[PDB]
């Protein structure tokens, strides 16, 4: 299994597009948490809050997960960044292969 | 070094494992920090509050740790997701294996 | 790409240490968030609140930024945690290269 995590700009469009993708089955789970982000913008040091998402999904649905992301991201570009699992527990990755499309 | 990440119920629980697993000596450090969840369960996409942790620890310790965790937490299947480092700082790491369990 | 994960005392210096970081060219984007950690110190099992900072930039970097935060840091011995990216989208990549120092 891999974790994605991208960013949002408010706890709106993350649940919206983390229910999306868990409704189309993209993705297992999410976990949605506050952060403040400082970063590199145009003109200047930007600092505002941000919501962070972790999803956990299938390594093999990384591509279309990652499409997915980019077609539904209120960000006209999204931060889709994938880390892979180096091992995992023996129940929930089968947990996680059941709750992910096929 | 590696990190594992798990979820917890509530902050009781969280606490609870996590003491648990620094005085055994299972790992050195342990970050909790709560977050929303959005997942598959049975029925239904749930919401719910959660707290999740980052453990850190020797690679070495994975097994015996994951098998800790099971026998620890609240959940009937909990989420103990491994993922290695691929680099630390010298003293920490130095700091990190006398912390844990021989 | 990588992802650097180190752990501040309090915000006053996370956000010294990143903005000076992202200045300096070092790291493209940083999300620092609050967590509560419990650690093994000196003669007892600490419990006290931290500001957790995820740093994200070029591998080449790791090195230098290493050397950076150990003379930053508020900490005697920070954790400094490399944890590299498997992949990432294309857009966002562009824009860290661009944003960070050559």
């Amino acid at each position: 299994m891999i974790i994605v995590y991208t960013t949002f700009p408010d706890w709106e469009s993350a649940e919206k597009v983390v229910k999306t993708l868990l409704k189309e089955r993209m993705i297992a789970c999410a976990n949605l948490r506050e952060h403040r982000a400082f970063y590199w913008w145009e003109g200047k040091i930007e600092e505002d809050k941000e919501v962070g998402a972790i999803l956990k999904t299938r390594e093999d649905l990384w591509e279309e997960l990652k499409e997915r992301i980019k077609e539904l991201h209120p960000y006209d570009v999204p931060a889709i960044i994938r880390i892979d699992v180096d091992d995992v527990n023996e129940d929930y990755l089968k947990w996680l292969i059941e709750e992910t499309k096929k």
